[PDB]
């Protein structure tokens, strides 16, 4: 997209060299914002085919507050089987925040129930969020929360929402999130009958992996080809009933997948 | 500043007019980012006199995990009387939740202390973070915090900030929330034995409020004036143990002040 191949030009020509905690390098860079305007097109990159079965999957299971593997192994999604342990557990990550939050006194907060009952009930509300980062229950995550923090905002009827995303993998994980919240705009847009309306990225460390470098070499010679067009095809009852067979991207033509390790 | 009135500018060209809470209509953008690079000079805006002072004293009060405004009151700095309630209390606001969160368990984690840590020992860190959303606690505040979530970032001996900014009052709050960040960053970057890097600016819902915008006219009709210069004359043992004297602003040479309503 062209924004996205921006963002990974300027990680090439202004990041500097890392050394993670897994002794690979990166080249990274801090602070970077994109918006991409939804009535222009569903943002997914076309510079190579992106697989949103997987995308979808992972959203659904989020929506439902699960942290186990179990439903992704059913459906074959494996982006998080490393990080599972032997019972298939994550420990409480996205999902089990964004859903269940714990309080100090045995209560949980349901911040997607929150912000449906925000939508509808005070959308000029400044404070529609949803965080997945909840400092008392980091240690407990097989991983922290990259796409850490999100908030939601009303303007003419559109729905528009901004994620801030502390660490980014730009090649394997960016793809992939930006899609996520994209997908998640249009179905509580649905839910709260409103329009679709920006979707803006914020990162925080982001960054391309050493050995992610062909690839990303690779991808910067290929040119971007116009957005496709998502469809929801059925309204279920609630923000918590959609279903993978719900969604259907028209005009998606990519460029072909590239693998990375 | 030249970052902070095109921002203003753009409020003015693309804002949405809308209604805050209270009514009183706002102007807002949603999604904003600008950077200032410390070592050119500290960001206080120039455009209209700003008061330092307050500024400092509130980072002092959020860096002890005080949430009364008996401090602030002591020192004439009256910023948060208005929230507070009949005890001066305003609820397990930013310093509580920096110093102190609350986890499921029963333990406590100091935000500040463990961002000094990962500063000294993995300033690669990807999760040098402090957060004061605390979704559990936001409606026992008095305010849910609008300087929410912020970030520290290291490359080539250099301190860098991002704050992620949910609700901004540009014409009141900005100055100072800004000043406040670089003032942070400062004073982390001299504990750590850093130089000081760029303070990222990034806002979520951002307005001008309706009753400002004569104030925001007659600022934007000025020229920014060079920035001017933080002097820390001493380093503390720890964090925590600035004391107001120790700050002084050199060339600090602003238009007049700009009085407006809250
Ligand atoms: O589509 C598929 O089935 C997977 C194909 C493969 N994707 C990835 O490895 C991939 C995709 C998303 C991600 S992610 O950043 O959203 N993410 C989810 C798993 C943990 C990880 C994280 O935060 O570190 C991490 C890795 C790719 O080449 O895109
Ligand atoms: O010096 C003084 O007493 C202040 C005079 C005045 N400044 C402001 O009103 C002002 C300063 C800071 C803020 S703030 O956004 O940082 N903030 C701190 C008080 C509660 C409020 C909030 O979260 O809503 C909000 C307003 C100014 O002209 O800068």
């Amino acid at each position: 997209m062209k924004q996205y191949l921006e963002l990974m030009q300027k990680v090439l020509d202004e990041g500097t060299q890392k050394n993670d905690r897994t002794g690979t390098g990166t080249l990274s860079i801090f602070g970077h914002q994109m918006r991409f305007n939804l009535q222009d097109g569903f943002p997914l990159v076309t510079t190579k085919r992106c697989h949103l079965r997987s995308i979808i999957h992972e959203l659904l299971w989020f929506l439902q507050g699960d942290t186990n593997i179990a439903y992704l192994h059913e459906n074959n999604v494996t982006i998080w089987d490393e990080w599972a342990d032997e019972n298939g557990d994550l420990g409480p990550v996205y999902g089990k925040q964004w859903r269940a939050w714990p309080t100090p006194d045995g209560r949980h907060i349901d911040q997607i129930t929150t912000v449906l009952n925000q939508l509808k009930n005070d959308p000029d509300s400044r404070r529609i969020i949803v965080s997945a980062w909840n400092v008392g229950e980091l240690d407990k995550m097989a991983l922290a929360p990259c796409h850490a923090f999100f908030q939601f905002y009303v303007a003419d009827g559109k729905l528009s929402c901004q994620l801030y995303q502390r660490s980014c993998d730009v090649f394997l994980g960016l793809p992939f999130n930006i899609a996520s919240y994209a997908l998640l705009v249009h179905m509580m847009a649905q839910q709260c009958d409103l329009e679709v309306g920006d979707f803006v990225w914020t990162g925080g460390d982001t960054h391309l992996y050493s050995n992610h470098m062909d690839q990303t070499h690779l991808q910067l010679s290929r040119e971007p080809r116009p957005l496709p067009k998502l469809i929801i095809k059925r309204k279920p009852e609630s923000i918590f009933d959609y279903r993978f067979e719900d969604f259907e991207i028209e005009g998606y033509d990519p460029h072909p997948g590239i693998k990375a390790p």
